């Protein structure tokens, strides 16, 4: 009477489905043998390492089709709105800037995440950790991106690891010889937007899991720059299972799984609620960060079995900077997942505002607009962000003045990327606005922070201080972080607290810097009707 | 300048503080060998299935050192309250039932969880899932255990699997040629307690930390059988990473971290903060489910290293069925943890309540007392959790009515384990009350459920309900389920559903049942000084 049902049931459990380019001459790193009447793969593991660094190289550099065609879809759907095919059609011309292999896609390169597949006769020597991260090391090291890993101390004592490192790397056992992995590059901010919700059985039906999805959909906001891939997961064994879960199903990895459940409690896709995510999505409002239809690009349902008192729920997005890798290694050598190098294929008024006046000009011309107004920045940014806004706030609490650099110039939330030589300056798009919003009360009664440019929706406390002070949010688009850098970031030097890393304090320069109007100095606020 | 760090590194990676037994025999199963210059093992796949049958036998019967004392600890301390002493000596007088091999500790007998390393050179055949689902099935199928998982057959319609399966097979791959395992039999309500905060810097200093450390375990409640074994994470490369952290955290699977942070980002245990996270609990008044000082056995805190823009927090439980087994195989055979096998060495005026009346008469009799008086129940329960909840608010919204068993008698929400041969009853705890808060002011309104029993407490309109309806929540003790199954409970019949397993619709005969008044008919509830 017993049977063994595997909850993941892939009809593609290999990605057959998935293209994939061979290293050359990489055969030479593996060998086949047979012990004990059983074929076993030796694999030198300068093999992890050389596919690690090739796949936290491409990774930044290109996309995949079914994120492109998403992009595609937002510029030529006569249903999408004006800002959403103006935001697809930026983030596909920062997808051909980044294409050139020289500009990472965004200037959050992300966590190193390594999911690894080990086959039970597939002998590594069992360094695999440390030649994975000396790949991932190098990938980091050695190219224009980002060194985003902050180490702590103690609880509360923090400093930059300066490579990148650690990664997750989540080595699994497995049948068979062979090695197969998928590499992701989460950016945090998307990493952020990833829910776990425990819920009942109550829920457990088409009208409370309609209204729950319309209610908890509004929560990921803007601040993972849409559009998403969204991903939902019904029940689980346990949290951590429902949440590993979810994020594999944002990258698309269980796209193959069955469509319909069995006595036996196997995952399945369900396509009728995913097509429900969607049209919630659509009839949000929401759009692709300012407003219309084009808040998702796909959504995936993975319903799990569940203990009888438990019912935990996910929901995790894929965000603009949607990157991830399949690779396998095996008898003939080493395979790597090939991404689009011809973005460009997929492609088919504002208000100047000049930032060399006194800030107080750029506020009064600033109040003749309404929110939704689209601006273009021209002259000097302050830049800071989570550490900086942390630092000041410390000062000022023991009774030092906030800065004289908060105070003549909007500030700009941003973390950059390394610098390409003769560039001026790395990948440079906005942080997610929200995580300074308890500063802004603070530094706007001291003089201070009356302009602030990011991305995402903002607190009612940041409306209400704007309003108080008269101030203004600017929502620069989120994920086109080398078309920024490219085109309109002209000079980029290190102001204050140069420890910090890419967390620095920076002084700007900018020209043709788009951004919209969020929040005015009148209590109005663009996302207040679409994300109530 | 490459230098590689592993997140985890504890000073007794293989568990060398814990104590094992060798199962008599077993070098059977195994067989060193060398192959291409390296030592190897050969372990027949029998292995993993004995192994997982006896961990998943043993657990249920027996409780680890920490636990112990902690229940000791409730008993002997000065400052602990009389609600505390009774608590914890009906949980260890509970355990000493469990020890006589045939009732288990509680009747939730948990989702089996499979925490596998297996090395490089552990050589099984590489069916290992199948091999410990077997074993799992084996312990659930042969053993007074319950059936509690729930297959989904569409997004909907769910059925019990009837076996226990699926199980959580999280097998990793991990250097050398032995195979090392943490079982686990996770509750679903302390499951369900396991939460994940999204938080940033904002979070990262003593005033900050300490607010929100008192803010969420308020929220654990008493929903999870206290005294808990308090989890906490900060950080994390991911939320699902956080998640797995602090489940593993809650089993004191990371006691031997190390307790200070370098600049490559290990992870580390903080004593400081677990003497806060203690202090928290204690000041809480929560007490050991009804009022006191043992909110917590113990405290864990890891802290882990982030992306800047990220922090994710987990906070998580190990409940009164704490129930993990540490096991291994190498050369000489299969190594199970030894549990403590003698639990009685730890050992050092309430209402009486006939339910053999009228429901309005128990009702009046209820009235008379204010909430925190203890009470002894004898006569007839009507039993009813989840699923039949869900499917008589059904039948009402279809016009059908209310059934009559739901007017007749108090409503106890629980699902009993099976019943040992010759025994009136398996263990048969308590189920959670909050997850049936949604139907308690629609069934009262209807003219029933004036009277539940259950554990933990409940939301507001429960509250607002049995004043409006001439209600009352009593709250059994949590966790007890061998003792209340071996002296309290007489009859159980199946009343209806019988196709919900566990989750039919059943009628008890009891006596002697012992719970205290939480709400009662005048808007009191006894939990809403300390959980406010
Ligand atoms: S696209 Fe936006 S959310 Fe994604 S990594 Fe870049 S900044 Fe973060
Ligand atoms: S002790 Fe309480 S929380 Fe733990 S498994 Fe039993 S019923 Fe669930």
């Amino acid at each position: 009477d017993f049977h063994f049902s595997a909850i993941f049931q892939p009809t593609d459990p290999h990605h057959h489905q998935t293209e994939f380019a061979k290293v050359e001459g990489s055969e030479k790193y593996v060998e086949e043998v047979e012990v004990f009447g059983r074929q076993a793969l030796k694999v030198n593991p300068e093999a992890l390492t050389i596919l690690a660094h090739r796949a936290f190289s491409d990774v930044h550099h290109f996309f995949r089709k079914d994120h492109l065609e998403g992009w595609r879809r937002a510029i030529e759907d006569p249903e999408a709105s004006d800002n959403d095919r103006y935001v697809a059609t930026t983030l596909l011309k920062n997808a051909c800037i980044a294409a050139g292999r020289v500009l990472p896609s965004c200037q959050d390169t992300g966590t190193a995440i390594v999911l690894g597949k080990r086959g039970e006769l597939c002998w590594t020597g069992g360094e695999d950790e440390k030649y994975l991260s000396k790949g991932i090391w190098n990938a980091y090291r050695y190219h224009n991106l980002r060194y985003s890993q902050t180490a702590a101390l103690d609880m509360f004592k923090e400093c930059n690891t300066g490579d990148n490192l650690p990664a997750q790397l989540d080595l699994l056992a497995v049948p068979g010889s062979d090695y197969e992995f998928l590499f992701i590059a989460k950016g945090g901010g998307s990493a952020n937007k990833a829910y776990l919700y425990q819920e009942t059985k109550a829920l457990l039906n088409p009208k409370s899991l309609r209204a729950f999805i319309e209610e908890k959909l509004k929560t990921l906001g803007t601040a993972a720059c849409p559009p998403y891939h969204i991903a939902l997961v019904i029940g689980g064994t346990s949290a951590e299972m429902t949440m590993k879960t979810v994020k594999l199903a944002s990258c698309r990895y269980y796209d193959s799984l069955p469509t319909t459940g069995d006595k036996y409690g196997r995952a399945f896709r369900d396509p009728e609620w995913e097509k429900i995510v969607m049209e919630v999505a659509q009839k949000s409002g929401i759009g692709a960060q300012f407003g219309g239809k084009y808040f998702a690009h796909q959504a995936r349902v993975i319903r799990l079995p569940r203990h009888g008192a438990s019912c935990p729920v996910g929901l995790a997005v894929s965000c603009s900077a949607d990157r991830q890798i399949l690779a396998h290694i095996n008898k003939s050598g080493i395979y790597i997942e090939q991404l689009e190098q011809n973005p460009a294929q997929y492609l088919p008024t504002s208000v100047k505002v000049d930032l060399k006046r006194p800030i107080d000009k750029v506020r009064q011309q600033l109040s003749q607009y309404p929110v939704g107004t689209r601006v273009m920045l021209n002259g000097t940014l302050i830049v800071a962000r989570d550490i900086a806004h942390a630092k000041i706030k410390e000062m000022m609490d023991n009774g030092e003045p906030l800065p004289e650099y908060m105070k003549t110039s909007p500030i700009y939330y941003a973390g950059p990327a390394k610098t390409p030589e003769g560039y001026a300056s790395g990948s440079f798009g906005p942080a997610t606005a929200g995580r300074m919003d308890s500063y802004v009360d603070l530094f706007q009664s001291h003089g201070g922070s009356y302009i602030t440019l990011a991305k995402g929706n903002r607190s009612k406390q940041v409306t209400d201080a704007c309003k108080k002070h008269g101030g203004f949010y600017l929502g620069s688009i989120g994920g086109p972080a080398a078309i920024l850098a490219k085109d309109s970031i002209k000079q980029v030097t290190c102001l204050a607290f140069p420890e910090l890393g890419m967390e620095a304090v920076w002084k700007i320069e900018v020209e043709d810097f788009p951004a919209f109007i969020v929040v005015d100095d009148k209590g109005n606020d663009m996302y207040s009707k679409t994300l109530a």
